[PDB]
């Protein structure tokens, strides 16, 4: 039951692949020590091939059927619509990867006759054939990282016709399914601010509270037949059209239980028996299987009242403590029903008695004082890798611009408003590009975000509070200070004074450019200016923003 076989060929590029930081004039007022920085790029695919090749052994007690029971009868309560062809369609990101059947992702978007007419075709044979293995190609992922080398990460999808069809058939799904089978633990539905207020009240509401986070090891690769087929009699719960059953019983047996890897030069690499990293369902049928096993094994390890907190393969658990020594214990136990389960640990858990040692979806609950003074609770992370892919940013145009996504995600901490906000501010100031539109990811789906938009962006999401901020905590500043010596960043006060000059011309522009001075960079001036609601961020159009995760799932929104 391995997870992965392979032929011997290679998991090839599709263009120039760097992994050194490119250096231009404005890398040295970020980043100094350019050698901590690099790219992932397929010369390291091999090496990830090994890591994620392995016997998968499941054994499944009644605690695993228990909790699936449960999960199925709310699932049934769920009504999904198929999508049309030109809905799938609008759904599909400007720069995704072109089909080998002679069309592009702006021939889908434009719904060219001859996007739309393959789509059909690929539909129509989904709904005749629930056999044949659908075919994918296997890619390593160019990702920025500070050191101590990562190897890449691979992705695993199927042609674009094949995505615009998963879009029609389960898109309703993968959207509502989740947060009606988990409820509030299903973590895709919170903005920053909701995750750290449902943390918060998880915390409180338990007598002497226990957290921990638990990290799979290559939680793709875990990911049986067994998952695949019983996330599928979940989706299949659904009250669903007649053809959206099919369909979704059709992409189960070709394309989510497995499949042959194809490389980008069309050579057969091998096969898979687990997970496809990009398809649809990658992150709800992630989330799902996750908080399937979790939940089973918090009542094999018989650990009091259990909040889960699910991303994906990201999980957080709050519950009753027994003793320190008898949580560490408690873990050792539902570490084991993990592993029967197929979903070993990378680092084993540790049990945490302090709600801002929790480390999860890379983050951390922190605490600074609004204007008033007031204690306000907030989402933080280390900014090694969000610095480091800056400092990337800074000198190449990548497809996603993940300093945006840190600033709209991280806008409440002292890192991104310092840092990130004064860097590329003062950048596109000098590129006369605050108005232009600028692409993102937000719970792995893409966005198109104008720069300007800014304020009333962080005000929907955080609060005016994220822009009056101050008294951040001494494990904070000492996290973000040793991390700028680490990556030869300039300290804090230098960020000051450059944001005080970034203000002033932004300020200087008036209109959009004013409002960004006003609200992104009061922080920076001694005397403050009185932040009120602004105008505009009631209009904002936020609806789909918060609701499931797409990571590997080609949405754009
Ligand atoms: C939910 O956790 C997040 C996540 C977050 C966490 C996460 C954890 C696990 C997975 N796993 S998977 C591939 O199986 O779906 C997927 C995800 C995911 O898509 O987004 C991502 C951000 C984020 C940061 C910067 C730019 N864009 C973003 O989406 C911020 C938060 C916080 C903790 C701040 C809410």
């Amino acid at each position: 039951h391995m997870s992965y076989t392979w032929t011997g060929a290679l998991i090839t590029p599709c263009a120039a692949e760097e992994s050194k930081l490119p250096i231009n004039a404005l890398s040295n007022s970020l980043l100094r020590h350019h050698n901590m920085v690099y790219a992932t790029t397929s010369r390291s695919a091999g090496l990830r091939q090994k890591k994620v090749t392995f016997d998968r052994l499941q054994v499944l007690d009644d605690h695993y059927r228990d909790v699936l029971k449960e999960m199925k009868a709310k699932a049934s309560t769920v009504k999904a619509k198929l999508l049309s062809v030109e809905e799938a369609c609008k759904l599909t990101p400007p720069h995704s990867a072109k089909s080998k059947f002679g069309y592009g992702a702006k021939d889908v978007r434009n719904l060219s006759s001859k996007a739309v007419n393959h789509i059909h075709s690929v539909w129509k044979d989904l709904l005749e054939d629930t056999v044949t293995p659908i075919d994918t190609t296997i890619m390593a992922k160019n990702e920025v990282f500070c050191v101590q080398r990562k190897p890449a990460r691979l992705i695993v999808f199927p042609d674009l016709g094949v995505r615009v069809c998963e879009k029609m058939a389960l898109y309703d799904v993968v959207s509502t399914l989740p947060q009606v089978v988990m409820g509030s633990s299903y973590g895709f539905q919170y903005s920053p601010g909701q995750r750290v207020e449902f943390l918060v009240n998880t915390w409180k509401s338990k007598k002497n509270p226990m957290g921990f986070s638990y990290d799979t090891r290559c939680f793709d690769s875990t990911v049986t037949e067994n998952d695949i087929r019983v996330e599928e009699s979940i989706y299949q719960c659904c009250d669903l059209a007649p053809e959206a059953r099919q369909a979704i019983k059709s992409l189960t047996e070709r394309l989510y239980i497995g499949g042959p890897l194809t490389n980008s030069k069309g050579q057969n690499c091998g096969y898979r028996r687990c997970r496809a990293s990009g398809v649809l369902t990658t992150s709800c049928g992630n989330t799902l299987t996750c908080y399937l096993k979790a939940s089973a094994a918090c009542r094999a390890a018989k650990l009091q009242d259990c909040t889960m907190l699910v991303n994906g393969d990201d999980l957080v658990v709050i519950c009753e403590s027994a003793g320190t020594q008898e949580d560490a214990a408690s873990l050792r136990v539902f570490t084991e029903a993990m592993t029967r389960y197929s979903a070993p640990p990378g680092d084993p858990p540790q049990p945490e008695y302090d709600l801002e040692l929790i480390t999860s979806c890379s983050s951390n609950v922190s605490v600074a004082h609004d204007a008033s003074g007031k204690r306000v609770y907030y989402l933080t992370r280390d900014p090694t890798t969000p610095l480091a892919r800056a400092a990337w940013e800074t000198a190449r145009h990548t497809p996603v611009n993940s300093w945006l996504g840190n600033i709209i995600m991280y806008a409440p901490t002292l890192w991104a408003r310092m840092i990130l906000m004064t860097h590329f501010f003062s950048i596109l100031l000098a590129q006369e590009q605050l108005e232009k539109a600028l692409d993102c990811q937000i719970y792995g789906a893409c966005y198109s975000i104008e720069p300007l938009d800014l304020p009333q962006i962080i005000e929907r999401l955080h609060g005016l509070s994220a822009f009056s901020l101050h008294s951040y905590s001494p494990g904070e500043i000492n996290r973000v200070a040793s991390c700028l010596r680490k990556l030869g960043v300039p300290p804090l006060r230098v960020w000051r004074h450059r944001a005080r000059s970034v203000r002033a011309r932004l300020l200087s522009q008036g209109g959009r450019a004013a409002t960004c001075g006003k609200y992104l960079f009061n922080w920076a001036v001694k005397t403050k200016l009185k932040l009120t609601p602004i105008p505009a961020a009631s209009r904002l159009d936020l609806s789909g923003w918060f609701v499931a995760g797409y990571s590997g799932g080609d949405i754009y929104h």
